């Protein structure tokens, strides 16, 4: 519409200039368990934005995600309604962080700013009224119910999705845990951060168990190995490289001698996993290195968006940033660089969360194209 | 179009909480040379807002100003427009005005931001390209051109508007020539804000002139001397109510005894130019009071804006701030009042612009309906 466009451009410039306010306050006016509880904020608000640039690449591109989604034609969202609800979620991140660097009231305490823009945000999603998108909020909720318990249901292409996606915000997950930890050890006047009991692996791992054991029941659905099978083969590796590199770290943190053996079974399993996602990346989910291209030497039959160089480029991106993800994975996990952790994966995170925006446009794309993930038909 | 409606938003957006930290640093980090050269762009700004939801009220209304403008009907200026700019121009003060209250650069003084500022509005208006609405302030700038040289034209209704539009908007001379009396008397490391030589008279008639000639020049053209000279009695009485006040406080400086019969000469003055004006604007320049009114009591036979309560709300709020017009010019042109002058001031020009934009609403209703001045058939 125009009201919405309008709201867009409100957001956006409040946020930016908000931005301009947190720059300047944060050089000018243990900082770690703060800014290791605003980046899950962080990472959901990019994620918001960069979901609203591809909701608008695929539509002018041409691919339809109305079809592929299971959406309803009338009453959608375009890249607007997700741009200005990314913009209202960022104004609220924004204002706490400020509330968090000042200190506006000097009764409120400064720890309830993360608690209050938190339970803004999950307010936002569970409002029973009929307003702030209210059948927007309750297909995602219907579908985060039908994403966790997820051997349980029929996987449609909003399930495969979602679980997908949450397969690259582990950090989100891993900052609520450590949030929830820190609200047990602060002081209203240090387990956490590290592996308290395994937990920085099961809750590092729980999306790579949803994707695992959603491909697990696809296969029991449709009785086909390929490729079902070979799909829950690159979600399983994520357990195997976290809970190696988990007891790598504990063997050195004892003293144990195989900790040299246990580093060199790490390595393996960390460049398998890696050579595994990118390989399944760059032939099954984008369906590029076909059999099939003449003048498209590296890419499919026909292609979607104009400039062969998206292609070219977003192929070394994939390259690069795979290679990223795994290490970023595996130091969260890993309590063993003290001060390079929670620095380069706050630094890894957004990057994290750009590779999947761009694997969501090609994805797309094969999808709405050829029929990849065999949802239809 | 679209990606207006997203600039507008911008704009306002970064608008809204620019002021929010203004507000926020004035509360916490003789200001009155520098409240005094910001009101002018204060008002400037104030009033391309208000132009905006004019040209809204007129257009939504049924009125149309393209006809009456002898303005383009293809290529026109709606309401996004004005808003866009005036934002723009808003979020320039806010940075000038922030940029005075912190020091962001220590080699550079706090007296080049205004004049930086002033310097960017000026050179946003006489743009040599052909970027940034160059029709607009082409058109825009010979209409200046034509006003500022009233008698040497046939005045169109471009020209009274805007002769009328200066004719509220005074304050912003007398803070131009202010600031240009400043900067040869500041310190780059007391004779302004008082009567120099009579300048802050001159300054202060120059729109009543501009208009009180153009009246005159109308009554040469047309030979009729109703309104044309009836018009021109209610922009003299500025120029006797000005140099009375003036003359007044002169004699109070100096001591001398006819200060109580000058005292008296000017009320009586000031009271027959407020009504002169009161009487003029419900009579003649809305047409309000008309002799065919039986549901429409005190207003007109038909009217365009739908609910009656806005002319009748309206009406009591002309009553109640054109006494305000007046009582702020005598005082801005009176040293009498040393604290109470430039904050009356501060007050009342705003509300003043305010006056001035409903003004605009019921003249140009008047206009389309009635043909009340005589410019077109």
């Amino acid at each position: 519409p125009a009201w919405t466009t309008f709201r867009v451009g409100l957001f956006c410039g409040i946020f930016i200039v908000l931005n301009i306010t947190l720059v300047l306050a944060a050089v000018f006016k243990s900082i770690w368990p703060l800014i290791r509880i605003y980046r899950g904020g962080f990472l959901l608000i990019e994620f918001l934005f960069l979901l609203g640039i591809n909701t608008y690449g695929w539509r002018q591109a041409g691919v339809n995600h109305v079809l592929i989604f299971e959406l309803n034609p009338r009453s959608n969202l375009s890249h607007q309604h997700l741009f200005e609800i990314a913009g209202f979620l960022g104004i609220l991140w924004c204002l706490s962080l400020l509330a968090c660097f000042f200190a506006p009231i000097s009764v409120i305490p400064t720890y309830v700013y993360p608690l209050a823009l938190y339970g803004f945000m999950v307010f936002f999603l569970i409002n029973p009224t009929k307003t702030f998108y209210y059948k927007s909020r309750f297909w995602l909720l219907k579908l985060l119910f039908r994403v966790f318990t997820a051997p349980f249901h029929k996987v449609g292409f909003a399930d495969f999705w979602l679980a997908d996606q949450l397969n690259s915000l582990s950090v989100i997950l891993m900052d609520l845990e450590y949030m929830i930890c820190f609200y047990s050890l602060e002081l209203k006047w240090g387990i956490c951060h590290k592996y308290t009991y395994g937990v920085r692996a099961i809750v590092q791992c729980i999306p790579a168990w949803l994707r695992f054991i959603q491909c697990l029941r696809r296969y029991r659905d449709t009785k086909r190995a390929f490729p079902h099978l070979v799909n829950a083969g690159k979600y399983s590796t994520t357990f195997f490289m976290v809970t190696f590199a988990a007891l790598y770290s504990t063997h050195k943190e004892r003293g144990h001698s195989d900790t040299m053996v246990f580093f060199y079974l790490w390595i393996v399993f960390y460049i398998i996993s890696s050579c595994y996602t990118l390989i399944w990346d760059l032939k099954m989910d984008w369906g590029l290195f076909d059999k099939n291209a003449g003048e498209n030497t590296f890419l499919r039959e026909e292609i979607v968006y104009p400039q062969k160089a998206y292609y070219y480029c977003a192929i070394i991106e994939d390259v690069i940033l795979r290679f990223a993800w795994t290490i970023q994975i595996s130091i969260t996990s890993t309590t063993l660089l003290p001060h390079s952790g929670d620095i380069i994966a706050t630094v890894f995170a957004p990057l994290e969360v750009f590779r999947r925006f761009v694997w969501n446009f090609f994805r797309l794309e094969n999808e709405h194209l050829n029929n990849c993930g065999e949802f239809r038909a």
